[PDB]
């Protein structure tokens, strides 16, 4: 029920401390997703709550197997660059949670 | 302003679904569903299935230009016979469901 | 004191249905079920379904003078027989269920 | 099985900082609840835990459509003076959720 | 120490029952089922439905004077050829089930 | 499916700050739950975590009717030494809930 | 780095059954799935069943030198007709399921 | 369904403040684990986060009987170094729970 070459989706979601979403996505922006991305190599969507949860972030990316996912995220991990932005967001992150997800066949996004 | 000023609306549709549904979830879903569904509500933007986390879980995610739009789609899609019809296919193939409508931070690639 | 002295009680239920069944629902409620439950229960406040957020979510509420004047009023309802053949057609409609009680903030339109 | 002509309803529910119901009751009382329904236009009703979840506020909003709420929204973010009152919550707030729901055709509230 | 050195261990049993089965649940626990479990378990504290809060909820609390006494008299419980053939009676009007152990404080009556 | 003349059982659950409840039990033995009982008339049981749930206190009060609550419950908010001793444990406190619920005919507890 | 560079990934998977159905569930696991199940995947650590806790729960745990391994192993299991002939012996069994991917700690005796 | 001789494990799971895992882990590597060890007798294992919940620790504990494993908690307690240790941890750790299972009897870890 997938096609054979596709990606995995990681779905990232935050829930921030309340309030926080403007100073979120003004940090993100001006220092951290370009270092992300980088590492990362295809940001898909990057969003926050308007109905549903409030002060929620919404962040998916796409990896072509899980071992490179994983040595991506290592390099990131060890990046001075991405170590000196991370306590800008820190504390503004209450809690947090992942999850590896495939296309359908139908999928837009493969 | 901590988004762009013109932008899309994404609603993502997240399922739970009976245990071990997934596989003929997908397949009337993809066979008898999604282009009915597609031609009400536009702009399918990604139709997920879940790997490590939730277990038995569907996400899907549709953008829209506006909130007064998108109810005057899903009107249309609710009010189609062909539609309706297809429903009973996935009624209770879901157990749980919720939906979100989420805007693009100014750095998304999806606008 | 952050509330008025003389102030109704307000409860809110929240249900969630089976998947689908949200136009089954309200349908024989409408047409079999709230004016029997109001004749017990006095003053409904409100009564929705779910659009955006939780799918397949009834909410209403109901507004009290006191809660053993609410006491009183809901074991009549469920004394009823005409209530209690009312029930079978929605009982298995709902999976799960919630009520809360709350009070009015001294600028709550709903004293 | 709604009425053709009806409004939407949006509800907020706060969890609280344990014991703020009290001080966040004064000052939304005192300087926030007039400058947001001068913005959003029909408030519907404001409560506070007794029974259920401690600590929660449960307030709703009717509005003639989503996108007149979106505008409606949008004007009261930029106003200076909501802008001023914000921070006298957003501690107390812990966690937020809203939703949006309709009327059954039997809804007081239409 | 917060407690005091000789106290019992209180296990608290939550259920969520299907929608609407509360009275049925009741009826065939007293009628069928209390004595039999009363009968290994020992000492029942308190035995609750819901009212205001979740709904079709069951509480009920038992007192053991070791966790490992509980365990010898549970095994009996669920040896006993009497409560298996009561069991279903129950098991699908219970749709959720947790428990928790808990310790009372020096100031609780029930200690 | 209850007797006739029965009391109402209120179930408080809250979850403290990690680490808090030996402090907490203490305060509250030494200062708060002889005020409370003072006014609240039937103390049931008071207990803490220990398997399930970490960080945990739930205590159960018997009322005559819901009436009879909501005017015991005034007069403790009421009372200055209850209003002194609340900020001992305000902060200890993380989140809470309550429930209202009636004993079983063959409940021990009536 | 707070983990030993040459570690395995665990896996834990957490079911929820239908209320009271952990003897069966385990009963057709042992006689009828469980060898099949690890002639795929490999390294099960552990197999547990609730005690104290959530109720009617089951939690399993297997090791994986890497997830793309995990990856291949699955979808042999998924497509051996041998498992997907066993599975509808518990699909229904299970109600609610989840996944997660942890790390061992340095000190973990399970590296 | 479970062998006659058999060990009990607790699962204890934490949710830490965001970013804490690394502290975490390296001040229970370097002070608690060993006297944690000396009184609990069988640790099983200790994991962190991957994929799933963000900034989770779970670690299990086999125990012979539930009595045992409350008599060897009591002892951890009251030992200083234990109380020394616990400041260090008390407030990385969020929200706590834990359960007791029991093995298959096709468990490996019987």
């Amino acid at each position: 029920h997938h096609h054979h070459h596709h990606m995995f989706y990681e779905i990232r979601t935050y829930r921030l401390k309340n309030g926080a979403i403007p100073a979120y996505l003004k940090v993100v922006e001006d220092e951290g997703i370009e270092i992300q991305k980088s590492h990362l190599g295809e940001l898909v969507g990057y969003f926050f709550s308007e109905i549903g949860p409030i002060n929620e972030i919404v962040h998916i990316w796409a990896f072509s197997s899980l071992d490179d996912r994983a040595e991506r995220r290592a390099r990131l991990m060890a990046d001075p660059r991405w170590l000196s932005f991370l306590p800008k967001i820190r504390d503004l992150i209450e809690v947090a949670e992942n999850k590896i997800m495939k296309p359908a066949r139908f999928s837009p996004l493969m």
